[PDB]
């Protein structure tokens, strides 16, 4: 039968048959060489049935071409079986995050905090860990650590980009008497002097939020993320990090300082 | 900051930044007039965080653009929540159906039937209802059924292609008796007489397989489909159909005949 009628019996378009004949799939029965027409037989219906059945299961064209001729090979099906489960879990997570987005946006008219997942690699740092009574004494006592360590460690170069952060080792969020550690990243090791130490922090996967403005409201950021981990069925696994990007060392308007809070979490 | 350092602050490729500048999504702070170099600032990172945050919910570039610059436009988010809720369902069928596939393939290491879902539009048919004692007698009795109808009507033109079939109105099969109907599709209505009548048959969505060979193995097809609609969670809403494509009237070898088995189903 000619191609315009075969396309109505099969209920598909003609461009589909042209494309199939081009790629080497469902080659016609008899092509007339003078005019160039294509004539199909009832033998082609029983292969198109198989093509449409395999395509309705999500397979791509090259696997179907490799399948109809290498019929012993059946592991492509499992290769697809793992990707389907991955797709179900990702769509089931995007759905929950969209619902959380709408639930959060219900009462608040606009939103400040926008969470995002990311990867953080391994690093070498020099660090110092101690207890502080408050945050203001902390802000003033950091820079002595920076002048002093360069005094005792000659020629120590930082990394690119710069990574300078602090760890809140306490299990519960507090306002005074905080156990805190300060870390800055360098390229190579050195030797310890007094309380200043050198160590290696492993690689993590973390959820991040960026806060912009004055320090006093940073707890608000810590509110949102503390909601986030509970709302979308996640579990906080390790101590949070607070890494400093823009502060008093580059600018004078303290209402333009920007920092980023990262909670290492896992989908369990 | 130059493009190569900013690409390491954000952990993204350079071609992505070029593309985002071309689209109009993320425009650099300052561009050199003669070189053409691109320089970025911290607020570019605050915005890239928002871009990635929006991109993690599955939106495409145009909606992300429309979301960032324009008004809130909440109707786009819930409208997405349907495209996910639907998609999961779609996904949730296929992981089932492929799981059907394996439970049959690994039983025989050969596949005789492959099922596929399709849609059959509405038609105008002539039809005759009756009870049959034995299928062979029905085959023998069909040529007179053709003869009465062929003589007494002017301008009785069949369809292109030819759709002639038999309707099985029984719920649970038995070899003793069968309430069947013979149907052949025509273009227009007219007057009815005798045991034959004209009627319209509405469109349906059916699962079909194609059987080639004699009829004395046809039950082996049904036992397959009676499983396929039961395991993978679909529901049989109406009487099956048996459509005849190629037989003694076009061919000579009965082992090269070809028929099509159709089960009308819905998603339940
Ligand atoms: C060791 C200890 C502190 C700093 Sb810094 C800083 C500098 C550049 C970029 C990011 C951070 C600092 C502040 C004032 C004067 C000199 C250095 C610093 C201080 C307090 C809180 C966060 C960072 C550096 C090394
Ligand atoms: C009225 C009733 C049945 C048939 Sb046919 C047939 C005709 C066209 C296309 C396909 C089938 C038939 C049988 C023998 C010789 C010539 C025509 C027919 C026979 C058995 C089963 C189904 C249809 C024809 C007219």
């Amino acid at each position: 039968s000619q191609i315009g009628l075969f396309s109505k019996i099969c209920r598909v378009t003609i461009k589909t048959l042209h494309y199939y004949n081009k790629i080497g799939l469902l080659v016609p029965a008899y092509i007339n060489p003078d005019n160039g027409y294509r004539f199909y037989t009832s033998d082609q219906l029983m292969k198109f049935h198989q093509i449409a059945s395999l395509r309705q299961l999500g397979f791509t064209i090259t696997e179907i071409v490799t399948l109809t001729q290498d019929e012993n090979s059946c592991h492509i099906i499992e290769r697809r079986r793992l990707e389907i489960q991955k797709q179900i879990r990702d769509m089931a997570d995007m759905l929950s995050r969209i619902n959380h987005y709408l639930q959060h946006k219900k009462k608040e008219r606009i939103m400040l905090y926008q969470a995002a997942l990311k990867e953080i690699p391994e690093c070498i740092v020099y660090s110092k860990r101690f207890i502080v009574p408050d945050f203001s004494s902390y802000i003033k006592l950091i820079p002595p650590i920076g002048q002093e360590v360069m005094k005792a460690n000659p020629g120590l170069t930082l990394t690119t980009p710069a990574y300078c952060f602090t760890l809140y080792h306490d299990k519960e969020y507090k306002e005074k008497n905080m156990d805190v550690e300060f870390c800055e990243a360098v390229n190579d090791f050195g030797k310890n002097e007094g309380n200043i130490i050198f160590q290696v922090i492993p690689a993590i996967t973390a959820v991040t939020v960026i806060h912009k403005g004055p320090y006093d409201s940073l707890r608000n950021a810590y509110i949102y993320l503390m909601q986030w981990v509970e709302d979308n069925g996640y579990l906080l696994t390790n101590s949070p990090r607070e890494s400093y990007i823009d502060g008093i060392w580059n600018k004078q308007d303290s209402a333009e300082w920007m920092t980023e809070i990262q909670f290492p979490v896992e989908k369990v």
